[PDB]
């Protein structure tokens, strides 16, 4: 992922101004049946698929595209895995139920979703996040740590260390208060 795209998409300044896409970075770690440790399996990122006459007519949300690729990972079906997602926006109502379905029918997948801004359409989105948590997914807001991790792991930084934008911590704190209230 190029630096301008990351910084533009994962900036946590409340404004819904220009950010019409949803980027999603994921990491997969095998549980390990004996010890306490996790094993690196794979990683990657993706974004939504805008409506297109030569593709998904009704559009393809990043969350749906993410679930589309898991089959291609070919994880041993009788093993436990940790799946972590860093998303620029939180899932819509429809994608939340879809992810909640996945983790409910699998059991061998621990899903942790870290989001930069919360997409709350003020309607059913809040309910969707409660459904995902009910399903056992960890839903949390990205802080300095998650932003830096993604920068170091998923960005072509070309050696440049991560440089936090002003207010990152502030917006991160506020969003955390809103999410905690949404859930409970
Ligand atoms: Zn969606």
């Amino acid at each position: 992922m190029d630096p301008p795209t990351f910084t533009f998409n994962f900036n946590n300044e409340p404004w819904v101004r220009g950010r019409h896409e949803t980027y999603l970075c994921y990491e997969v770690e095998r549980m390990h049946n004996d010890t306490w440790v996790l094993l690196n399996q794979r990683r990657g990122f993706l974004c939504n698929q805008a409506p297109h006459k030569h593709g998904f007519l009704e559009g393809r949300h990043a969350e749906l595209c993410f679930l589309d690729v898991i089959p291609f990972w070919k994880l041993d079906l009788d093993q436990d895995y940790r799946v972590t997602c860093f998303t620029s926006w939180s899932p819509c109502f429809s994608c939340a139920q879809e992810m909640a379905k996945f983790i409910s029918k699998n059991k061998h997948v621990s899903l942790c979703i870290f989001t930069a801004r919360i997409y709350d359409d003020q309607g059913r989105c809040q309910e969707g996040l409660r459904t995902l948590a009910e399903a056992g997914a960890k839903i949390s807001i990205m802080t300095y740590s998650e932003f830096k991790h993604c920068w170091d792991t998923f960005v072509d930084h070309q050696g440049c260390p991560f440089q936090p934008w002003d207010g990152l911590d502030e917006h991160s704190q506020d969003l955390s208060g809103r999410l905690r209230a949404i859930l409970q």
